């Protein structure tokens, strides 16, 4: 398969290096940003139901899956949001993260803290808190199915998804470090769900295993 490899913009690369070399024990943070954009992505795509209906003839149903799976180590986050385009994943992610994380670093050193990355709609790369490898497969009605990657380190690879179609919206698969399996236990999550997700306004089903 032709897999294609970027190097992240200088920004993104730094905020990346800072989220995975600072000491910060408040990990379970990341949940909350990938399910608020899971969230932002219904909210996106209910948006354009109105305005167009067919828009909807890849999936009806608007909800939010959280799946662990203790033999591959992994978590994934699934929406049936609006999903990203191939420009979306290189081009379009680049540039909002490149003015976010300038906003956010100057921010760090005026009082804030790293639980506050959303604010700066950079909340997504709290999952290197976490994982050592983030695969994000995406679908988009306008587009194709691609699989974005990254283990940091500077690049991340796209490739046209020749697996499982989804119709519509984005999976984050969490490949969680050997220390952070605390993640895929049931109380756990639902733990996290109750205290920082407790009034999102699409149905969030816990898998079971
Ligand atoms: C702002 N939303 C609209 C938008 C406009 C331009 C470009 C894309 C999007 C878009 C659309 C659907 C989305 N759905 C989910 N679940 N998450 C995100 C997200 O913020 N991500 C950050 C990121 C970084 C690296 C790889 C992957 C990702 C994913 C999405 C982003």
């Amino acid at each position: 398969e032709e897999v294609e490899t970027f190097a992240f913009q200088a920004e993104i690369a730094q905020l990346m290096s800072l989220i995975i070399n600072t000491f910060y024990s408040n990990k379970e943070i990341f949940l909350r940003e990938l399910i608020s954009n899971s969230s932002d992505a219904l909210d996106k795509i209910r948006y354009e139901s109105l305005t167009d209906p067919s828009k909807l003839d890849s999936g009806k149903e608007l909800h939010i899956n959280l799946i662990p799976n203790k033999q591959d180590r992994t978590l994934t986050i699934v929406d049936t949001g609006i999903g990203m385009t191939k420009a979306d994943l290189i081009n379009n992610l680049g540039t909002i993260a490149k003015s976010g994380t300038k906003a956010f670093m100057e921010a760090l050193q005026a009082g804030a803290d790293i639980s506050m990355i959303g604010q700066f709609g950079v909340g997504f790369y709290s999952a290197y808190l976490v994982a050592e490898k983030v695969t994000v497969i995406t679908k988009h009605n306008d587009d194709e199915q691609y699989a974005w990657e990254s283990s940091a380190g500077g690049s991340f690879t796209v490739r046209t998804d020749t697996g499982e179609p989804m119709g519509r919206g984005t999976k984050v698969i969490l490949h969680l470090k050997e220390d952070q399996t605390e993640y895929l236990e049931e109380r756990r999550i639902k733990e996290i769900v109750k205290k920082h997700s407790q009034f999102i306004g699409y149905p969030i089903t816990l898998f079971v295993e």
